[PDB]
């Protein structure tokens, strides 16, 4: 379970506070992901994840921001290979279950393997899944910046509104 | 830019495939700014804009390697993050679209982090950020910018979004 090298960081003294910083940052709308992988003996890990985007068509890649400490982290580095399940408009307690501070989050959750080494899809729970084989990893302040080649998954039109976050509330599309 | 090697699997999915992943996921808008060498603001549309690390306080944006925004972004070492608000799309189009003088009928102001353009009319918030790392993954760079100034604007009442090939606010 070896650590990411930290990026190495041109840090001007004369930066914002952590409030200032998260009151700037609140003001960006998001999606909301559960980062999924398997560990080392094959139990499914997740965690909440809102800090994921695109970063390249070709080669296809995305990126997804975690805590440096996070066990599914830990497991995913591991493993080499993690899912991302963008949740949809319905899916606001299965956002607080992936956040929860608990050993088992999986308990009670429709999962399936995908084709991927058997990294948890969350059909049920989804407007999309991207399977990912992690392509780099770098410290980045207090998060690691994972990069995931991305190696399977699907979008689920049948599935007609995403989760979305801002200002603390939850919202869906108007349908 | 720091150049990033690629642990790939031969088996990566078609781009066609990826965009209908990734539009699966909902995005809010953004217009990265910054002055050229002498004073030209530049900017483009930017939805691949995140939050990275509270202390230091960092954002990332993911630009097209080849981008000329993001060339003149890396030689002045600083940026600005507009996050659009609900009325916002022709802004986000103006920007997004293959043409010069872009900020041509735009209200902007220089910024105190350098005079990066910080946009008055249709924007929730600004952040302004030095450069403090650039990384190329595959076809773009990854900006990491330090937020040295910005804030919210509490009485707009609902930022841009795009989801699955339309704009909504919220
Ligand atoms: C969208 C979202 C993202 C979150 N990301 C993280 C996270 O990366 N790490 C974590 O430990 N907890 C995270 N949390 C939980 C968070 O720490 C607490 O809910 C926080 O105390 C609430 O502060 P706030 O209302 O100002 O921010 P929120 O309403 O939670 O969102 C403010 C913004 O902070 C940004 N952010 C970046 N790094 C952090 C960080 N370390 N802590 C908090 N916000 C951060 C997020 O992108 C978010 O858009 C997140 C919560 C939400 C809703
Ligand atoms: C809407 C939302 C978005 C979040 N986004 C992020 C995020 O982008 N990155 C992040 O690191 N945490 C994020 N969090 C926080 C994260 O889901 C929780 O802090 C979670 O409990 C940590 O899981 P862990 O296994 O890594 O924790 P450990 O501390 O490893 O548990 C043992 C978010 C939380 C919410 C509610
Ligand atoms: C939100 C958005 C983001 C875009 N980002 C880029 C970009 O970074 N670089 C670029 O050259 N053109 C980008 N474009 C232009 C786009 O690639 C073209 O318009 C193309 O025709 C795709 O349209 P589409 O309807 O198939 O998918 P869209 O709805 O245009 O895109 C679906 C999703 O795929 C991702 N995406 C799209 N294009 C790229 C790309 N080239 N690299 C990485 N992720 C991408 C984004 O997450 C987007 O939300 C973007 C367009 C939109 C609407
Ligand atoms: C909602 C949305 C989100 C998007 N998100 C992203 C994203 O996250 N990342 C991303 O990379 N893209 C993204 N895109 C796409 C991006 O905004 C467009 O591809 C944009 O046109 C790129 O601008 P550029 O300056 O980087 O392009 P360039 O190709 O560098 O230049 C743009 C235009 O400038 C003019 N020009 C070029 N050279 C010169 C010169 N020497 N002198 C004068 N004029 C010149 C030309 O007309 C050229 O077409 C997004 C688009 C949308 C709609």
């Amino acid at each position: 379970p070896p650590e990411p090298l930290s990026l190495p960081l041109d840090l001007a003294p004369g930066l914002v506070d952590g409030d200032t910083f998260l009151s700037i940052m609140g003001a960006l709308p998001t999606g909301v992901t559960v980062v999924t992988t398997l560990g080392p003996d094959g139990e499914p890990y997740g965690l909440t994840c809102s800090a994921a985007c695109s970063v390249s068509k070709a080669p296809p890649l995305l990126l997804v921001c975690i805590n440096r400490d996070s066990r599914v982290l830990k497991a995913l580095l591991e493993r080499g290979e993690f899912a991302v399940n963008v949740l949809r408009g319905g899916g606001e307690s299965t956002s607080a279950r992936f956040a929860a501070p608990v050993d088992d989050r999986f308990r009670d959750v429709r999962w399936e393997p995908g084709s991927a080494g058997g990294v948890p899809v969350m059909s049920a729970d989804v407007v999309a899944h991207a399977e990912c084989r992690v392509a780099a990893a770098l410290d980045a302040g207090d998060h690691t910046i994972v990069i995931g080649a991305v190696v399977a998954g699907g979008p689920r039109p049948e599935v007609p509104s995403p989760l979305m976050y801002w200002r603390r509330s939850y919202a869906r599309w108007p349908v």
